[PDB]
């Protein structure tokens, strides 16, 4: 007499398959109830976004899935999910779009988008006292959103130094995909300011990093801030010596926040179940354009939702579903080798015994 209640996700592999059915298991375990049960229903990727949508469709609309959890595009599940508003909650998938208040409006997710990366340069240049930077972001959503973002941050017994606050003293934008930036380099060059902070895909950081040291811009005197993409894989080839970039914390644990998602989608459905008039979700797409009339409302639940005791930390969602009070290692590059030389701790930088070499050091 259970109603059962379908939880769907696409994950990266069987194993993980396997780490999902536990977390509901445990769920069922957490909150006694007659009146629902809730139950696993997954996938792995299919190869390509019209594989991926139909799969959605076969697989797991087809089992009544009241959200469905989504490790790392993400893009054909939110939409194929988010036509219903069915909930898609991303696991790994960092791309502000994501977060973006006019499209994807089914979607949440348990880690920040890369444009948050700018709450914690701003607490650098507090800490370290760098009053004049210069921003050199990709001219893309991603490279937009780390400007909107740092912007918006920079933006009578007892005395007050008063001193005028951090500022930016430029802001450049590349072509993505461009192989030469010397242009813009030696344009930030001709500025005072030696605090550099780069937002770039992986490939681009690398024509950045190229450019600079051809203009012997990495050395003494200078500091590069990055983030997580621009000290990743290729772009670390020609990534300057005392670099400073970012790496979000459990970020790639796809295990740890498949097990927090599914214990806030339990908590936020049993919130759900003691409202009046829920509907079922769709059960199957074809020839189905009704929405799930709760799917709205499902959403707020989840998205205001609080689970203090995630493997992750405090989990808490922000207006735009995106994770909140994130923590990032952060990575100093020293002779080569991406040395870690603090926490950026959800607000507050925590240095630790490591010493910070600085370019040219
Ligand atoms: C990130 O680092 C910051 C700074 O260390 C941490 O904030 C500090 O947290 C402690 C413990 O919660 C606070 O102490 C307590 O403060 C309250 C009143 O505000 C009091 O009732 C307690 O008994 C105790 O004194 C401390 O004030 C606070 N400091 C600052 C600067 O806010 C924070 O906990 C760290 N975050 C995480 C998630 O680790
Ligand atoms: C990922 O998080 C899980 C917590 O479920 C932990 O058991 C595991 O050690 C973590 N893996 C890594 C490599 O951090
Ligand atoms: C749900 O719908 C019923 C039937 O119209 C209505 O009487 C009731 O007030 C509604 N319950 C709530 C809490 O909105
Ligand atoms: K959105």
């Amino acid at each position: 007499d259970p109603k059962i209640v379908n939880i769907g996700a696409v994950l990266s592999t069987k194993k993980h398959e396997q780490i999902f059915r536990e977390a509901v298991n445990q769920a069922n375990k957490r909150h006694f109830t007659r009146k629902i049960q809730l139950q696993a229903t997954s996938v792995t990727h299919r190869p390509n976004a019209i594989q991926m949508a139909l799969s959605v469709c076969e697989d797991l609309i087809s089992s009544q899935v009241y959200a469905i959890l989504v490790s790392h595009t993400p893009t054909p599940i939110s939409y194929t999910a988010g036509f219903y508003r069915i909930p898609v909650i991303g696991l790994t998938t960092r791309m502000s779009i994501y977060s973006d208040k006019s499209i994807h409006l089914s979607f949440l997710r348990t880690v920040p988008p890369y444009s948050h990366q700018a709450l914690v340069w701003f607490e650098m240049m507090r800490l370290f006292n760098w009053n004049h930077v210069i921003l050199i972001v990709s001219d893309d959503h991603e490279g937009r959103a780390a400007q909107k973002k740092l912007e918006t941050l920079l933006e009578d017994q007892l005395s007050y130094d008063n001193k005028r606050g951090p500022k930016a003293d430029k802001v450049l934008q590349f072509e993505p995909g461009t192989k030469n930036l010397t242009a813009l380099l030696l344009e930030a060059k001709e500025l005072e300011a030696r605090v550099i902070i780069l937002s770039a895909s992986e490939d681009d950081a690398t024509a950045v990093y190229k450019s600079a040291a051809m203009l012997d811009m990495t050395g003494a005197g200078y500091v590069w801030l990055v983030g997580e993409r621009e000290i990743s894989g290729s772009a670390l080839r020609y990534a300057p010596d005392g670099i400073i970039g970012l790496q979000l914390i459990n970020g790639k644990n796809e295990s740890a926040h498949i097990s927090d998602a599914v214990a806030v989608v339990a908590q936020a459905i049993h919130e759900l179940f003691e409202m009046e008039n829920i509907t079922d979700p769709p059960r199957g797409c074809v020839g189905n354009t009704n929405i799930w009339k709760t799917g709205p409302l499902f959403k707020r639940v989840l998205m205001s939702s609080k689970y203090p005791d995630g493997v992750t930390g405090r989990i808490e969602f922000n207006e735009d579903g995106d994770r909140k009070f994130a923590q990032y290692s952060i990575m100093n590059l020293q002779n080569r080798k991406l040395v870690q030389v603090g926490i950026f701790n959800g607000s507050y930088i925590i240095q630790n015994d490591r010493k910070i070499i600085w370019p040219g050091g």
